[PDB]
């Protein structure tokens, strides 16, 4: 199936059974969400975006449900204005940029 | 043809005949580049990214060459750490997010 880019390629994912709205975003190496609690077990980060950097909490082998797929993968949590699924999760999902 | 997301979907565009390396990025509404002079004729902006906002110069019906296509479209210029072609230019280019 497909996403044409006339609208934001936005979707609903359950991370550990909580549901979040994420933008599928080719331009990110990682995936940052806010709004969900992933717990105690993390290594911190610093991510760079357009206008600065933010402080995030890095979580590995995290349960993700999205597009009728069950995936395990790394997610960061922090100060993001929008939730993104970066290229790390799109490779896993089997996605391509077609033209 | 296609971009699988194992590598950054990066490409070379000529904006007004100058060549720039751009990341095709689904997660942007617009396209911001730095490094090129587009001239005097602009309306300013403020774009929001992850960590803040930046100040940009908005240019319309700008000549773009990329992927053996000649396109006209809006580009912003400013403080971007990476050059991006947002969803505004990918619709024009005939791109889709396939899975």
């Amino acid at each position: 199936p497909q996403f044409s880019l006339w609208r934001r390629p936005v979707v609903t994912a359950h991370i550990e059974g909580q549901p979040v709205e994420v933008l599928l975003d080719t331009g990110a190496d990682d995936s940052i969400v806010t709004g969900i609690e992933l717990g105690p077990h993390y290594t911190p980060k610093i991510v760079g975006g357009i206008g600065g950097f933010i402080n995030t909490k890095e979580y590995k082998n995290v349960e993700i449900e999205v597009l009728g797929k069950r995936i395990r993968g790394t997610i960061m949590t922090g100060d993001t204005p929008i939730n993104i699924f970066g290229r790390n999760l799109l490779t896993a999902l089997g996605m391509s940029l077609n033209f």
